[PDB]
């Protein structure tokens, strides 16, 4: 069996990207957040805090046929960005784009932190990271890649991320007209339940290309692009103004500079980041400053190829028995 489902940004700066879930029986569709950087399923639901929800439509357990309440067990995440959410569990269906898991671990969140609730196009997040990172107690759960694996016909996800526009999910194919030329596969290592991986170097511009290890994680739950800060350095040397601000957080640039593209290394094939897909536009209304799309890991602890990077290229998540990546031009 196959699912294929639309995805699409929630703003016009591609801050996230939603999915339609279908939730329960008779079906709840829910707007959830795919995030290849965590492991958990978790809703707005009947039971948050009716102070903390404004806009987000809500799952009812109560009125699912298939709700089953998980006796006993909690979950309790907190995200990078020091975003958190908790509550109890339920099972229920879950479908994606026409691919229907059964008993599902349905997190139902009764708090969540604010920066959940100002978002109200986000329902939820759908995690694909590998199970070992869910946080359910005491039981821990799968996610719905692991439940759905036995029964699609190849054990893949591809992510297609578009630039200002919709996008596709695909469960259990490979959509051989979505990309260009040949799909380069890198080596996965699960230690930390990430999908990490080694890129081979980089380069600014039209610059050459500097071979080196990356070490990082593929996130579609990440906004922007997260580097090692010789890499950021010597990519905002290139635009003219560019300096880092401590005030807001990061690299900004004058608004009227032109961004020199990125390239980033896979085995021996490059993926090209247009300069345009780094601009993330005024840090406040009417400033002239605008926010870079390519920031410095150093206070993160690890390397994180978010959406920025991603977008550009077709990537296929390969959840065989030896996991890996994929990536092709598109
Ligand atoms: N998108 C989920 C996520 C969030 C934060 C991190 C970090 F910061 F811990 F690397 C990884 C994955
Ligand atoms: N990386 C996971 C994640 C995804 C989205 C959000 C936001 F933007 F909704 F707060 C926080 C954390």
């Amino acid at each position: 069996s196959t699912g294929s489902a639309t995805t699409t940004p929630i703003d016009s700066l591609d801050d996230a990207y939603i999915t339609p879930v279908q939730i329960g029986t008779p079906a709840q569709t829910l707007n959830l957040d795919f995030d290849t950087g965590s492991s958990d399923l978790w809703v707005f639901s009947s039971e948050t805090t009716a102070s903390e929800v404004d806009g987000q439509t809500i799952y009812t357990p109560s009125k699912s046929t298939t709700a089953k309440l998980l006796s006993g067990a909690t979950w309790s995440i907190s995200y990078g960005d020091g975003s958190s959410s908790s509550g109890d569990v339920y099972t229920d269906t879950v479908s994606v784009g026409g691919l229907t898991v059964t008993g599902q671990a349905v997190e139902s969140a009764k708090k969540v932190s604010s920066s959940f609730t100002e978002d109200s196009t986000i329902d939820g997040l759908l995690g694909l990271a590998f199970s070992t990172l869910n946080t359910v107690s005491p039981t821990q759960q799968k996610t719905f890649f692991d439940n759905a694996k036995a029964s699609l016909d190849s054990p893949v996800f591809t992510a297609d991320l578009g630039y200002h526009a919709p996008g596709t999910y695909n469960f259990g194919f490979i959509d051989t007209t979505a990309y260009t030329g040949s799909i380069t596969y890198t080596a996965v290592s699960t230690k930390q339940g990430f999908w990490e991986w080694t890129s081979t170097g980089y380069a600014v511009g039209s610059g050459t290309f500097k071979s080196t290890s990356i070490d990082g994680i593929a996130d579609t739950g990440t906004t922007l692009l997260y580097l090692p800060a010789t890499v950021v350095s010597a990519y905002w040397a290139q635009v003219s103004g560019a300096k880092s601000s401590s005030s807001v957080g990061g690299y900004v640039f004058p608004c009227s500079a032109t961004l020199p593209s990125f390239t980033f290394g896979v085995g021996s094939a490059r993926i090209v980041i247009p300069g345009d897909y780094i601009d993330f536009g005024p840090i406040s209304t009417g400033s002239s400053s605008c926010f870079g799309g390519i920031q410095s890991s150093a206070g993160i602890g690890i390397n994180i190829f978010g959406d920025v990077a991603l977008k550009a290229a077709f990537v296929v998540f390969n959840g065989a028995t030896t996991p890996t990546l994929g990536f092709a031009s598109k």
